[PDB]
């Protein structure tokens, strides 16, 4: 996260570190919890080739990351099969733990947007995470849960923008409808934060509007960060998720 | 270049090294002199995004990198419009330089195919660069050009493999049309070869099949390099450089 | 450590951590609280080279590094005048803290050996600290304090060890008579554990035998660690510490 | 070599590069020729700990590092028995080729020293070597060697700047006298210079006074390069190498 500040212990109750093995249980991405038994992330985390579920734990928010450690394997690790690369969509995926999680007010699910919410530019919206909080520049131990409010940007307002300083013909789409661009150049997301949430308050109620899917540096100028739009892939996410 | 042997004198007058501004002329990419006055190289290796051409300096076909230089500066580049990222192709740019160069039995143009060749397997080609000769495993010093033949796998085949192992759907291609792939676990270019050129004798005439686009990895079982198709742009290169 | 395990909370109550000035107050050596005020840790640690006190602070007992501090300024440091390079021997220094530290079971002073005690092979002796776990191989987050017991090995057999395979003549003497060797291919301090404790149980009693100074190598064979050994400069520590 | 130049190719005809194998026969010390078949250097360089011969090479004067090679094999390697660690002392090395190597205007010998001569500041002296240009700053390809010319600081000079701002007590000598200190703040050795030689021009003749051993960063104040002072060594040179 570039640019914010360390998460009060009672916000983002959702929010997940996932693990790889390498030495220690290494955190590489983020992630929201959905359901108690489910985990939403991006696909570029898993995939797109298969990997051993062996070398995969997920973690429940911790206010400092590997101090509380509770690694929970997963079942089953379903990604979306239009995703390749990230620039091309479909960077969503889902991760089915072997047991459900206990709710609690310190640990639970965010909801999902209602197919109608296009979360415009105004909304007050927050990504967090624990990545780097600027490029080649990592979150110093004792690693806390940082966050971060990011404007959000029309889709062809940041398609333009893309654009801008860029050989790519104006026909050329880079920023595609199954995304949704937020940030600028002082608040971001960065390397780590990646498969973790955006999420907007929307009377009142927190709703997870994005994935953190990808961009062309941290809080680089005329290059917004790129979420998956959750909205858009509701249907196959209700095709694995009660 | 993986699993080569270093490029005798007279082999490959075509090839050029481009290089950024860096504590020295550092190289990058590679890419071919396919006229005196024009370099055929990849568009990822100068773009998307617009760079100052001030930083970027063209070296023609040495045997040694950083030895000999004479480095030649860049007029203008030509990054074709479709390009964003790799793995959705139209990976081809072009260089124009100042002036044209001298051509000589020692650096000359390569041959573009006509349109009708489709470079099918078992065809003979060598892929040549100052890339490393490994996944993480820079060229050593003097950093002699190398080449490697590597055997061409036709598009659907090498498609089908790209989705060995893969959550990627059939429905979803990985291996475009303006595509071709070359290489195998042992004979592959890798990182620095990038923007150079894949050449094949055809009934004894050498012609440029590709450009160095991409991959998954320096000869990694069942991920060929990926290559610019060349005859695919035929059209939009002859809209640049004279015939 | 190398080939340790994690310290139970309840052990090496002096052990401390030596923190600079970085992105963060940063791990980059052990020391031991010998008196409420003072601790003892490896000249190489703090010089040859005078370093400003601003970038250094002492970090008492805790379980794992950075994550509860409570960081403690530095009044004076007292390096030893025949100190250059931690070959030629005398490494050791004498941290004065600001204030008196509050002694309790889990905090607290480890004694100091009787000059007479040499601590021969055969003595049940730990070596403790967030050193790396193996050449090149830093300690994983969320960092524990490690301990691994050492076999001590008698100074003149170490020094011939040392000559082995070595183009240095017999009559150079590598080890010291302020040296003292522990350590053996499975098991034995490694890069940040400096300046740490080797604390030896004798008879009945934790004594602190050495101070972690050198060696060629984390746990390599024929090649035992080396500390500098704490009788040989008891009189120099007893001028500054009451 | 900090704060250099260039190396005519004319100068410096007894500057020879060690290398180990690596993936690539790599430099990583100097040292000078001082005999047909004996080649000078610092025992840090090839000890104290005993290396398999079959690991290393030395290569004769090259104007670019790595492109001319032709690397030697070594016979014999005798390193001085009273060295451990630099800052003791005793930094000294000599290689016997296998075979002595043709001596010309371009590659030969350099003198050494009478035992009188004591090299006192203003002589005018360089350091040569393909080390690094600055503090991890590496020399850039092509790697052309590096001169540099130092100021000669006396002994006691030296040993007082050494304890300027250290823990370290007078009474504690840190200059030895078998050492000598030459460089400043913007001239000196850096970084795989270790070995080299040090060489001063006495009455219109070149004299090895020293090889570089060691110090505390690259052209840091109060920090002059120190080298083995060669008179020093003369006796123990002179059981192993002829005339
Ligand atoms: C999730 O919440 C459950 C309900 O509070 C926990 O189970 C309960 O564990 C208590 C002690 O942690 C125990 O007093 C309760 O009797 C027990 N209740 C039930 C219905 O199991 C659960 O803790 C885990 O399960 C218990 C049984 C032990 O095996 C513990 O070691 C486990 O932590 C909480 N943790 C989970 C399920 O992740
Ligand atoms: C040392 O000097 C000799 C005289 O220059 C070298 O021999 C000469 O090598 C020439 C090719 O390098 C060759 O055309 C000359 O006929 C030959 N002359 C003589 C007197 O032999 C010698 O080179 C080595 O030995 C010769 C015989 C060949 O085997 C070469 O390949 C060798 O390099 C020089 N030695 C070295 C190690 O350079």
């Amino acid at each position: 996260i570039v640019g914010g500040q360390e998460a009060p212990r009672s916000k983002w109750p959702w929010q997940v570190s996932l693990r790889v093995r390498d030495r220690y249980w290494m955190h590489f991405c983020g992630g929201s919890l959905i359901h108690p038994q489910w985990v939403l992330t991006a696909a570029h985390c898993v995939g797109p080739d298969v990997k051993d579920l062996a070398t995969l734990r997920v973690q429940l928010r911790e206010q400092h990351l590997y101090y509380q450690d509770q690694l929970l394997p997963v079942s089953r690790i379903i990604v979306h099969p239009q995703f390749y690369i990230i620039q091309t969509g479909a960077d969503i995926a889902l991760l089915e733990l072997e047991e459900p999680v206990n709710i609690s007010s310190r640990v639970h699910t965010v909801m999902l947007p209602p197919a109608s919410e296009t979360f415009p530019p105004g909304m007050p919206c927050w990504v967090t995470g624990w990545g780097d909080v600027d490029n080649d520049e990592p979150l110093p131990p004792p690693f806390p849960l940082k966050q971060v409010k990011v404007p959000i940007m029309e889709n062809h307002i940041c398609d333009a923008k893309y654009h801008l300083g860029a050989y790519t013909g104006d026909d050329v789409r880079i920023i595609r409808d199954d995304m949704l661009c937020a940030g600028n150049s002082q608040r971001d997301s960065c390397k780590g934060d990646s498969g973790g949430p955006l999420v907007c308050k929307v009377n009142g109620t927190w709703l997870q509007a994005g994935v953190v899917s990808w961009g062309e540096g941290c809080a680089q100028p005329n290059r917004p960060g790129i979420y998956t739009r959750v909205t858009y892939y509701l249907d196959w996410i209700h095709h694995y998720v009660p």
